[PDB]
């Protein structure tokens, strides 16, 4: 009854895996089978699915709760029990999301503010430096951005990325570990001997990441300054219904989730956004003229970044066609029958495919692939579970307005700024490290000349 | 120090309250003064709070506990020592509460659901029953179905108000007493002669509200069938702490203070959010499809109920803005500071604005007077004692889960069964009697023709 993709004999689907561009792969699967498909490995299944119409079913919390994909398996080497690779039952994923939940209230966000002008006024003063015919290398200049603004929001700490013209070694590192870990989704025998420098690198990158974890708790320990950010609810906030902190081994996971999941997917989001201004330039146009007319002082204001909406439609339309972290995986609660037809076991899986949820005609309209960030006029007009670049419920990403708040002020300040010009006529090239990004995607700034 | 609204001489606030809208007139006062002013009567004086900062610290039951507002005391002239007009140091309170709260367990309320159903069917029922382009009287519908449910559910009695095209009698004198009790307030002097036939009238709809607790009690005491419901545990539950039962003249506080407190609030619940729901109809399509994908039987279960969780955020956002018992009073256990600035002595009296706490922008962002559901879809995201519609602590709502039961169950069968139609674009006006409801509140509903 359900379709599914060729099959390699007694490898049955795992082979479909074996390409640096998975979820793309998957997506042209789905366009090709509909709105759900079955995928088989030696030992396992699950079920894809890309319409609204099955997506909003896998959404509710008393049917489905997260499970962890082969993916974040993988990642919980490093991860461990953090918030992104705990399941939802383990006493540790509803302490932590207790305690650090009160890191993203409205007060907490107002006082990121300055630290994430901070990290932007650095971004614009290497543009506005750069000389006659020079050019950004977009992805590059977005993850130095996003990984200072988690680290100094964050953390207190300072990743410097600016003074740097090699990618940070964090960043190498955490690339080798998620392009290791997509990588292990096609091996059939991961114990094969064959994959002990697999391992060894593996283990590596893992370690240069806890070192630098280690850098951070032992600054905030030697420290002389009060700070009120994300760490100090890590080693202080008390979880209000079990009354107990985080212990030590967790801290560290939450660390290392939170530099992480806290920039990779934002520098996807800007680099993707900046990609769909420049081959769209009557809304390049559009944005310009918000971010000019609202950020009217040398750097912009809470409030004003609260108000450039179609900046934040630029961004949710990036979202919808290529949101950053593409997948999420569920298991059903109990025997259930999804959509009228496809009965599941207590148990069984499920892959809400995103970038597929959000081609779905019969929501968006025929013109799925067009760049209309008016779609977003009123974002009230989306159905339920339509839209999920962030997930769902309790389990949905607790960073979200952290994102949408440092995108939407750093696009603004770089469409004040600067002109852009696509002097590559750049072919889109998406990268994947279980995130997606653009590569190689480069672009020149001709300064507007407004002082910072 | 503190801020104070403007005085009339000798009678300082008190003329303020000479309003039929003394809560919206003190939400004004709020919007105008801040988190905090002072209010004085001859011979009192209170203060009102309106922030969560300074709410959580009212909230801590070591410096604080439940005050009988001038509103509560004029209501235990009918209530007496029943749980809503208790003081916390009246044995008969925590002898009450032991009793009662059994009452309220998850094992009573799916002992509730099918008396609950019995009477949201007689509401379908009614409006199917409607002829081409008549209308709904929303809150007058809503009050028959409360009443209904909490004297059937809690009683096994049946006001059979669907039969009725008048209020009930009971209503009607509850009614002119709570209106008499709001009147009350504003009144230098209450022993006046001016007042004699206030006092009549008052005497007159305490003997109808005691005419009717009298038959309840009789019915039962001639009862051939054995319940166990809320009556079954007031005539026969013994506290475990004390051992001792209530006796005859406490019984008869709590059935009158359960029949008000069990229905009043739970109308003006169901008729803002009906109200919001059709002002905002994107809203009312995510609640109406919810109830089609969860409600698939013509009877809803216990756990269906339970599943309609977009339903329940739409009624937490309902009583976020309109919270139907508006305000409750706290005294000072000892002399305190309250929030490091305002000195209070033993005895000072406090009142919380709940539905100001409900706009506080530090907490719920600038946008506090739009409809958004989604406020309430990651539960843990509200910070602590920033949603107060239940009161506090102890001496919070004994009935929240009952409240929330029926009016899921019943909004969710109004929007599987019927189509909306703001026929009118009614413009909201909030009649208050303590509690607050919309007045004038019609629609038209076009059934979608489901059977029963
Ligand atoms: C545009 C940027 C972002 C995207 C697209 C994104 C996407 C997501 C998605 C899809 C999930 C759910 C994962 C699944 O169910 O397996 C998630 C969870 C999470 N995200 Fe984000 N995220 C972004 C930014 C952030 C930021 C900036 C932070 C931190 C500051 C963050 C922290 C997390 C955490 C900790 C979780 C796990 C929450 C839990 O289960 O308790 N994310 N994110
Ligand atoms: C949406 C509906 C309701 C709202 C908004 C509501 C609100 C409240 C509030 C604010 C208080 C505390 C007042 C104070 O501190 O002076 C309270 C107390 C109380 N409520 Fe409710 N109520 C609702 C429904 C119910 C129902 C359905 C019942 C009974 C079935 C009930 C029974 C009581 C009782 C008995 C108390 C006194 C509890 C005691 O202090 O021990 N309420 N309610
Ligand atoms: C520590 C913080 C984590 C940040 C990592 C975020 C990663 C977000 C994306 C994860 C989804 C990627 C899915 C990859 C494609 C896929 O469909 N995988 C399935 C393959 C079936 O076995 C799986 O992993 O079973
Ligand atoms: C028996 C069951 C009880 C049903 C009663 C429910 C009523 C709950 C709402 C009570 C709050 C009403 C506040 C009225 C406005 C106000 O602020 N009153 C102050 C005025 C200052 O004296 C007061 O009563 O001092």
């Amino acid at each position: 009854e359900m379709p599914q993709p060729k099959t390699f004999g007694e490898l049955k689907n795992l082979p479909l895996l074996n390409t640096d561009k998975p979820v793309q792969a998957l997506m042209k699967i789905a366009d090709e089978l509909g709105e759900i498909f079955k995928f088989e490995a030696p030992g396992r299944v699950t079920r894809y699915l890309s319409s609204q119409r099955l997506i909003k079913e896998a959404c509710d919390e008393s049917r489905f709760d997260k499970n962890l994909s082969q993916a974040l398996k993988f990642v919980r080497d490093f991860a461990g029990d953090g918030l992104f690779t705990s399941w939802t039952h383990e006493k540790n994923w509803k302490k932590a999301h207790n305690i650090l939940l009160p890191s993203f209230s409205q007060q907490a966000m107002k006082g990121y503010h300055a630290m994430m002008v901070d990290i932007a006024v650095q971004l614009v003063q290497k543009w506005e430096r750069l000389n006659a015919d020079e050019h950004i290398e977009v992805p590059e200049d977005m993850t130095r951005l996003t990984l200072d603004t988690i680290g100094l929001c964050g953390f207190n700490y300072r990743f410097n990325s600016f003074y740097r013209d090699q990618p940070h070694p964090f960043i190498t590192s955490m690339v080798r570990a998620l392009d290791e870990a997509m990588n292990k989704l096609q091996r059939a025998n991961p114990d094969d001997p064959a994959y002990d420098e697999n391992k060894r690198q593996f283990q590596e990158d893992i370690k240069v990441m806890n070192d630098l974890v280690d850098k951070i708790i032992a600054d905030r320990k030697a420290s002389g300054e009060q700070s009120d950010d994300l760490l100090t609810h890590m080693l202080n906030g008390k979880d209000p219904e079990t009354g107990e902190p985080l212990d030590d081994e967790n801290i560290r996971y939450q660390i290392i989730t939170f530099l992480i999941a806290g920039h990779e997917t934002t520098s996807g989001l800007l680099s993707f956004a900046l990609y769909f201004l420049v081959k769209n330039p009557h809304v390049l146009q559009k944005a310009a003229e918000e971010a000019a007319r609202v950020l009217v002082d040398p750097v912009p204001s809470y409030k004003q970044v609260k108000q450039l909406k179609y900046v934040g439609m630029v961004l949710n339309e990036a979202l919808r066609l290529w949101p950053t972290a593409p997948a999420f995986s569920l298991y059903a609660k109990e025997d259930t029958v999804l959509g009228g037809e496809y009965p599941l076991e207590k148990g069984d899986e499920l892959m809400v495919l995103i970038p597929q949820l959000h081609r779905d005609k019969t929501i968006w309209g025929d013109d799925v692939e067009e760049f209309r960030p008016e779609r977003f006029e009123n974002p009230s007009a989306i159905p339920q579970h339509a839209f999920k670049p962030f997930g769902n419920g309790q389990r949905a990403c607790i960073g979200q307005q952290f994102a949408l708040h440092e995108a939407t002020l750093v696009l603004g300040m770089m469409l004040k700024h600067f002109d852009f010009e696509d002097h590559t006529n750049y072919e889109l090239d998406i990268k994947e490290t279980l995130t997606l990004k653009p590569e190689g995607f480069v672009v020149k700034a001709k300064s507007k000349k407004i002082p910072l």
